[PDB]
RNA sequence: CCAUAGGUGCAAGAGGCGAACCAGGGGAACUGAAACAUCUAAGUACCCUGAGGAAAAGAAAUCAACCGAGAUUCCCUUAG
RNA sequence: AAUGGGUCAGCGACUUAUAUUCAGUGGCAAGCUUAACCGUAUAGGGUAGGCGUAGCGAAAGCGAGUCUUAAUAGGGCGU
RNA sequence: AACCCACUCCCGUUGAAAAGGUAGGGGAUGACUUGUGGAUCGGAGUGAAAGGCUAAUCAAGCUCGGAGAUAGCUGGUUCUCCUCGAAAGCUAUUUAGGUAGCGCCUCAUGUAUCACUCUGGGGGGUAGAGCACUGUUUCGGCUAGGGGGUCAUCCCGACUUACCAAACCGAUGCAAACUCCGAAUACCCAGAAGUGAGCAUGGGAGACACACGGCGGGUGCUAACGUCCGUCGUGAAA
RNA sequence: AUUAAAAACACAGCACUCUGCAAACACGAAAGUGGACGUAUAGGGUGUGACGCCUGCCCGGUGCCGGAAGGUUAAUUGAUGGGGUUAGCGCAAGCGAAGCUCUUGAUCGAAGCCCCGGUAAACGGCGGCCGUAACUAUAACGGUCCUAAGGUAGCGAAAUU
RNA sequence: AUCGCUGUGAAGAUGCAGUGUAUCCGCGGCUAGACGGAAAGACCCCGUGAACCUUUACUGUAGCUUUGCACUGGACUUUGAGCCUGCUUGUGUAGGAUAGGUGGGAGGCUUUGAAGCGUGGACGCCAGUUCGCGUGGAGCCAUCCUUGAAAUACCACCCUGGCAUGCUUGAGGUUCUAACUCUGGUCCGUAAUCCGGAUCGAGGACAGUGUAUGGUGGGCAGUUUGACUGGGGCGGUCUCCUCCUAAAGAGUAACGGAGGAGUACGAAGGUGCGCUCAGACCGGUCGGAAAUCGGUCGCAGAGUAUAAAGGCAAAAGCGCGCUUGACUGCGAGACAGACACGUCGAGCAGGUACGAAAGUAGGUCUUAGUGAUCCGGUGGUUCUGUAUGGAAGGGCCAUCGCUCAACGGAUAAAAGGUACUCCGGGGAUAACAGGCUGAUACCGCCCAAGAGUUCAUAUCGACGGCGGUGUUUGGCACCUCGAUGUCGGCUCAUCACAUCCUGGGGCUGAAGCCGGUCCCAAGGGUAUGGCUGUUCGCCAUUUAAAGUGGUACGCGAGCUGG
RNA sequence: UUGACGAUCAUAGAGCGUUGGAACCACCUGAUCCCUUCCCGAACUCAGAAGUGAAACGACGCAUCGCCGAUGGUAGUGUGGGGUCUCCCCAUGUGAGAGUAGGUCAUCGUCAAGCU
């Protein structure tokens, strides 16, 4: 269970964190989540916390 | 070879001692940290070299903010 | 049947200084008080400085309110 | 033999002596003994090496300074009276014989006679008891069963039932980690009568090595004035 | 020196190794002195200890000696990239020259280690399992297992049993 | 104003309780006691004590050694590299050749391109190319003449193979003298050969010395090396979850009995819609005790991601369709609780997913799956920004990297020895003796299967039970660490009786001599030696017999010291 | 005569036996059309009766299983005192579980609907 980041879709540095077990699902996930800037709900994806 | 080293003759000064004080040279450890290596203790103890009745430091290539203050030395606050 | 003391007479152990907190008793009182230093010197001057009379906030800032927050809602602290 | 040394016994141990004495021993022309004078020094010398000697001191002298070193450790702490009066528990700790917060004592300030001791509602799964579950146990029956004898068939039937043995019916016992059940007490909140001290904020502490006894328990050998807990009492402090 | 005189220390003898002279080595902040007014038949260090017969195998570990091919590897150099300021330009937003600076670090760098060999009178190390011969118990002989290699001569209930 | 004995008692009494004895006071002897006198125990444990030793503990250092920069020079060379210049070089499909090309040039008239055969050169992604033209001052490639992705002949820019030589510079090699060096020779100061100075001789840009940096470095130094512990050493254990101990509220110990975690999941989450287990049995193709199918009986005996406990028909269990509420700002109230952390949460506002709509959703049936602060790293952030304007650096918000797991975590970074030892303490704690206790011991006693030829009790007595003594192997840790000297021998002893000898005596498988066994009896006796430190033992020889225990395993202010 | 929704959770359960239609209810016919099946009109749904009370469902009977369950005694236990003291006894307050005598084939409410 690596640890990633979910980048926002629009300009705002804010993004989520969570694990992934890597190892059985190689994809990103397109996860559609609140947002605490524009006060909607838009889609985030990314990894790689570093 | 010249002429320096070197060697004599004279004049003037210094050397040693003293309790603390002052400026420089060299400079610990115990102990604190409830252990201990950074750090403290501490540039303190002690040890040398100078000088004076005091010494050192001092007359801006300094501080302040767009206002200004004009050498150093010492006490009281800023302030634990 | 653990320690100490042979008996007598002398001496022999919670102190000081500087900061600060709480009580007791006093002075002036939205105000109280000066340190160095001057001084015919225990008087007098000296109010620089300190504590108070208003808070909330990490800060800018705003103020009987202010901070968080999209907040004017709630809530924390304060009157 | 002088001389240098120290192998044995006894005496001495407040000695005559802070290392001797009386008897006996080893070397005694050499790696000898010794007189005078000098050289080597403190994490430093010397050493045919024992950690030996360096002024009766040596796994690093003696003396004066740093220095009234540091000591959760021992010992001691001095005149009278009056009111109140504990603890040897919990949590953490490089911690266990130290310390710090809460529990227990004291003196002030406040609010509350709050709150105790008597009577109404309320959950529980302990002693006991039981076998419905989980296990364990005895006998009897009826059997599955597989069969045990096996009649016994190249090799098949099934006689028999000598094997044993589920399962199921009936009687019968037992569990801290088993329950269809199930008290006494203890806890909570409410109601009142009488008699006699709760909460909160501040100052000051001491305690944190416990002892026995009764009633419930673990461990032990249902042994110990053994040892670890729960609760009441007495010592401590009568 | 003052409870231990020995089997302890010494020793003549033996071997190993370092030292070509302003020597190795030691004491000294340094000057210098010992060594030694000596010169490898000498001088330091380490072990064993007259004499006699002798001194076996293991170079994997650790140390020293020998070798450089290649790998990594120090300050020293500072390529390149990224960032600050602003002359300019832009209604603004913003891009931005030269300078000056702040980071980033390409190369350039020796011994050393990693490697490759030698040395055990250098520190050190020298195994197990079974089955086996006309009594045949026993094991010459035979398997197998592991290692850098599996204890030979001599001694043996011993200052060790 | 100082007796004995039996008890008690912080547990071995001249001083307590009970009861026996004793007229007051000396002198010579002896050492049983006064836990006798001397020494803050050295053995043993502790102290976040001290010393000095060891190494492969950690952090360093003396010393030795490598390379930069100084002191420090020229002469040639090999070789790297920058530089220059003029640059003349430019060969593949294919053009006549040849493409590094971008602009001028349409052709090009300096022997026109002299040609053309062949002249050498060096040349070649080779006959491909440049320059002499042998002749001789003689037309050429064709300027698309071609074709080729760009056409020549001519002027310009640069680059390349390199050509040369330069400019600088590294690295290596040789040589030279003038720096430095000489613990060389002979003059001088000097009557000295230390030290200078003069001159020859050797080495020579090396050696050596500063400063910056690598390596080696117990040669040397400062230090670290945990706790609980039925003594501490060895071993085991240090945090979280469930059950039992736990006494029907919470809580509650032991080196007390049993088990588990240091994670998984983008659906194993949300929501709407549907649906029921294991087992028993009988029927049924190659399975076959047991697969799939059908059936009756069931009444949770299944299931639950993961241990056990408590649960589960609105099923918290199973399937299918859409999805992202595994959301952001909060949060009245409480439960727990030393503190720091902790657990549950109605409701409000934002924006959402299901459902026709009420409505449900702030992760999973619940409870384990984890680590403060300081550091530093990365995204947002005008809030600050040391004259001013900006920046660097702070701050706040979001999020990443700790296993002293000794899990409230001493530091970025730590092992051992002491019989050479030392200081401060302790019977809060061990070894000797006492004390309480008897599992172990040793002495008995109850049933009696049996054998003893027959016959259980003349002698033994399996299987099992109930006691006594404190004698040894223990258990515990109450006394003593400002000292209670431990094993065997010598000397001297005293008491018990569970009797070795002698005395009296039932029974006998006792003919006689001897015996076996059990009741009564404590008066006197109760061996010399060999071997070992021995008590013990095993031997040789005796004797009427060579007893078993208590008395700090009697007895060191009585001796010895194996 | 029934049908819906509750109240109370076995003295209301299970088993056996009997019995009811054309009002209700259930089976029934067909799936064309809504709609459905990891296959099937089984279930789900739609248009609908004939036919039938067989099944199912309700009522009415049986204590055969189950379930409730007295009284008396007994176990245990709070406080006070005892004794022969790893266990019990006395005074006093409290008092099960198991078993016995026996019980149980439920009792209600709201509407629509059947004398009603």
């Amino acid at each position: 269970r690596e640890l990633i980041r979910l980048v926002s879709s629009a300009g705002t540095g804010h993004f989520y964190t969570t694990d992934k077990n890597k190892r059985t699902k190689p994809e990103k996930i397109e996860i559609k989540k609140y947002d605490p800037v524009v006060r909607q709900h838009v889609i985030y994806k990314e990894a790689k916390i570093k």
